[PDB]
């Protein structure tokens, strides 16, 4: 994961799951 911290992530719906 780019965030590395799992979440909250910076990529707006990058994983199409968190968003």
């Amino acid at each position: 994961a780019a965030c590395h911290n799992h979440a909250p992530x910076m990529p707006p719906x990058y994983w199409e799951g968190e968003c």
